[PDB]
């Protein structure tokens, strides 16, 4: 960690998903991913990837998380970005609530590694 | 069923990230993740998620695979997207090689579930 990455956006129109966080430029971490966008009659967008360390000693970007539905399955989160160097890796997107929940990021590597995001949450009839 | 128009692009530029799916639309399976990146003194980018079936009885998309790397980590392989109705999960991505691999995608959820991808190999000597 020292410079910031680009960040990706988050989706916003029915069902998109986010976008990647850039790799990070010289002694930059990488970007965090967007949030997928929530899912009206239609399953949440997916998360976008964490974007990977830039040179140097650097943190991998957080992925982003799946966007929720209302009907049908989560959008499913997005990995963490690699650290650059001796940096730590990002954390894992988690999975978008829904029927089902959407499967979790995975963490990107370093020193240390990101953790894997949770699943979504999903509701069950009683 | 697969459906055009719906397939992440791969990273093309040195450790870039491969685009998310698209979620499918009614019928329509979801997308491939794009593929990550190789990396060159850097890490590999991950792999994109795949997209969540559409309605119906779908499947999910893929996840793609995460870049290697020559002296950094492999990137990440993506989860695979979630079935519509009775369809099969989407498989997750596969980690690319380097120091260490990455890890791999989550399989989507479904009848039956995608299955995880493989960790990426981990390079020595």
């Amino acid at each position: 960690m020292q410079c910031d990455g680009l960040d990706g956006a988050d989706g916003t129109s029915n069902g998109q998903a986010g976008a990647s966080g850039l790799a990070g430029g010289p002694n930059c971490n990488g970007g965090k991913g967007g949030k997928g966008a929530p899912g009206v009659g239609t399953a949440g967008g997916a998360g976008g990837v964490g974007g990977a360390g830039g040179t140097g000693n650097t943190n991998g970007g957080a992925g982003g998380s799946g966007g929720n539905s209302d009907v049908a399955a989560g959008g499913a989160g997005a990995a963490g970005g690699a650290a650059g160097g001796a940096g730590t890796g990002g954390t894992g997107g988690n999975g978008g609530a829904g029927k089902p929940g959407g499967a979790p990021g995975a963490g990107g590597a370093g020193t240390p590694a990101g953790s894997a995001g949770s699943p979504g949450q999903t509701t069950v009839l009683e």
